[PDB]
């Protein structure tokens, strides 16, 4: 069949994707700009990512449509049209990695997060990452290309002019660059690193939330030990342990009271007065009920929110991998298996479209998983 028919479907689909990528991502950018509760370091990378997606719609998609035609062009101009999407993908990878790291810093060392991760450091990092993205993505423009070996038969058949080639992705971009440099080195490795960071984030969270329960359990069991003791020494044992575990957990009024009360009881227990120390240890229950238990519930609630936010970020990264992998895998087959028939055109189109679809998905994930974005989206849309 005439190429314009299958080309028509592909183009239409690309155009639809472009519209959706632009709309959703402009909305993300708008939400961050308007809502000061969304203005934080994590979200600056979210905006960088959104910008990359906007550019997929504005530029990468129109470029992809263009290159699908195999139009006559100067080889280097053709390279730009072919590789610009790689710049966008690379930037996305950097943003994704930054978000994972940012969340790891928040969970591992929350006391030092604000002084370490600032808005100014973030903007500089974003700038650097875009520069690096251009370098990586446009590496073929620096000389790793097939412009030195033009397919002159193909160019002459299409009536191309001198110094021009039929602009086709696989004719100008070397597959070794695509597979070894782009896929393995610049996409695969960072994604694996991201996986590693997420694993550490979830482990740190799981460990902290066990530790909170342990401390609590230690306060309750040592209380019971004090109640059932027969001598001062047993009481002194259980309170010394308790004092250590009160401080660990406090590493304000309520904890001052708690430690003070343990000290009261300990002094009584060091004087041999068992019954008085036990009654004194009983007052600890009042401090636990109205102070310590509230600290435990808030600390646990803060951790769960961090796990929820980390899962939301991980999903985004997972989705990027899912959307891009098929295309990369196809490139691997093309490159590693020259005896294998090339993947059919329809599959190529499908793989490309899927890759482009990744630029649509983030706004939905934010809307469904993050309440503050969702509420802001509604307001923007309502207003
Ligand atoms: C990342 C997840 C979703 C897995 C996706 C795997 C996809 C990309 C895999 C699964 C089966 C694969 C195909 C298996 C057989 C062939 C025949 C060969 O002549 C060309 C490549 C081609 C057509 C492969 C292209 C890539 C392929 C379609
Ligand atoms: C953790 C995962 C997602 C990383 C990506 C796995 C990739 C690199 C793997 C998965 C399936 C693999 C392919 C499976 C089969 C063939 C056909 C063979 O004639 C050449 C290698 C080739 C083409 C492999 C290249 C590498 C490959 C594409
Ligand atoms: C999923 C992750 C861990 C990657 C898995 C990669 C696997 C599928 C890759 C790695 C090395 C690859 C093999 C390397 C060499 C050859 C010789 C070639 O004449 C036929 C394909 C064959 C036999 C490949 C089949 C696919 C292969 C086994
Ligand atoms: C949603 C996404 C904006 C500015 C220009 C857009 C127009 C871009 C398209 C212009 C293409 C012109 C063209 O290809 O002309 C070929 C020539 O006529 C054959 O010899
Ligand atoms: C030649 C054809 C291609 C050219 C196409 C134009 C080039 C677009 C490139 C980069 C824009 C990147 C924008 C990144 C926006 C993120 C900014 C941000 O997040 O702000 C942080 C905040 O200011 C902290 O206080
Ligand atoms: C923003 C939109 C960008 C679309 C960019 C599309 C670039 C269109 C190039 C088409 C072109 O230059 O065709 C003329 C002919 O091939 C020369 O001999
Ligand atoms: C980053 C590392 C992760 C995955 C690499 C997977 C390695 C895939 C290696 C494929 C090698 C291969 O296919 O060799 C066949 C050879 O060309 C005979 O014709
Ligand atoms: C079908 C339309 C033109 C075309 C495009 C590309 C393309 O954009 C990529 C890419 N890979 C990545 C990781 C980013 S972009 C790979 O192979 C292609 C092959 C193509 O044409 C073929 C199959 O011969
Ligand atoms: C997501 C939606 C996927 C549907 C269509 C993607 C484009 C498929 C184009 C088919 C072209 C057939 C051909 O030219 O051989
Ligand atoms: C295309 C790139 C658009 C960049 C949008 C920046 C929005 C600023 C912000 O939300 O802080
Ligand atoms: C919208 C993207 C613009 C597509 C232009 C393709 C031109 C190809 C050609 O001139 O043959
Ligand atoms: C709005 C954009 C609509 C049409 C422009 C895209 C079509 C450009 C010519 C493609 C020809 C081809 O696919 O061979
Ligand atoms: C914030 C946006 C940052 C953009 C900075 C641009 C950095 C450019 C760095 C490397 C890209 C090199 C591409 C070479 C183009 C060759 C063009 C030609 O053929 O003349
Ligand atoms: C750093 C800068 C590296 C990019 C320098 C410009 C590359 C131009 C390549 C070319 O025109 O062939
Ligand atoms: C590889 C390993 C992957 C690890 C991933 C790491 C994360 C874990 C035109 C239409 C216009 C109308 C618009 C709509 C109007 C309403
Ligand atoms: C719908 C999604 C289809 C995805 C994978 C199916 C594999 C397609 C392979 C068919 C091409 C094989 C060939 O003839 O070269
Ligand atoms: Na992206």
């Amino acid at each position: 069949a005439p190429p314009i028919m299958g080309s028509s479907v592909y183009i239409t689909v690309e155009l639809a994707i472009a519209v959706l990528a632009i709309l959703g991502n402009v909305l993300v950018c708008w939400a961050v700009w308007l809502n000061s509760n969304l203005q934080n370091v994590t979200n600056y990378f979210v905006v960088s990512l959104a910008a990359a997606d906007i550019l997929v719609g504005v530029l990468a998609i129109p470029f992809a449509i263009t290159i699908s035609t195999g139009f006559c062009a100067a080889c280097h101009g053709c390279l730009f049209i072919a590789c610009f999407v790689l710049v966008l993908a690379q930037s996305s990878i950097f943003s994704l990695l930054a978000i994972a790291i940012d969340r790891y810093i928040a969970i591992a060392i929350p006391l030092r997060y604000n002084g370490l991760v600032t808005g100014t450091r973030a903007a500089g990092i974003i700038a650097i990452c875009w520069v690096l993205s251009f370098a990586i993505g446009l590496t073929p423009m620096l000389g790793w290309n097939n412009c030195g070996q033009p397919k002159e038969g193909k160019a002459h058949s299409q009536g191309c002019g001198e110094g021009q080639v039929a602009c086709l992705f696989e004719d100008v971009v070397p597959m070794n660059y695509m597979v070894y440099f782009n896929f393995f080195a610049c996409v695969l490795v960072p994604l694996l690193l991201m996986l590693g960071v997420y694993l550490r984030i979830f482990a740190a969270a799981r460990r902290q939330l066990a530790d909170l329960e342990d401390n609590w359990e230690t306060l309750n069991d040592n209380l019971k030990v004090i109640e059932k003791a027969d001598n001062a020494a047993q009481v002194k044992d259980a309170l010394t342990k308790m004092r250590a575990a009160a401080l660990d957990a406090q590493k304000r009024h309520g904890f001052d009271i708690l430690v003070g009360q343990i000290d009261d009881a300990l002094k009584l227990a060091n004087e041999g007065k068992v019954k008085e120390a036990q009654a004194a240890a009983e007052q600890l229950k009042t401090t636990r009920n109205a102070y310590i238990q509230k600290y435990l519930e808030r600390a646990r609630s803060t951790l769960q929110k961090e796990v929820h936010a980390a899962k939301s970020a991980a999903i985004i990264a997972g989705l990027f991998a899912l959307c891009w992998l098929p295309l990369h895998i196809i490139n691997c087959f093309t490159f590693f298996c020259p005896d294998c028939s090339h993947a059919p055109l329809w599959l190529m189109y499908l793989a490309i479209v899927l890759a482009h679809t990744n630029s649509v998905v983030n706004p939905f994930i934010y809307a469904y998983r993050i309440r503050e974005f969702r509420q802001t989206f509604r307001k923007i849309i309502r207003s």
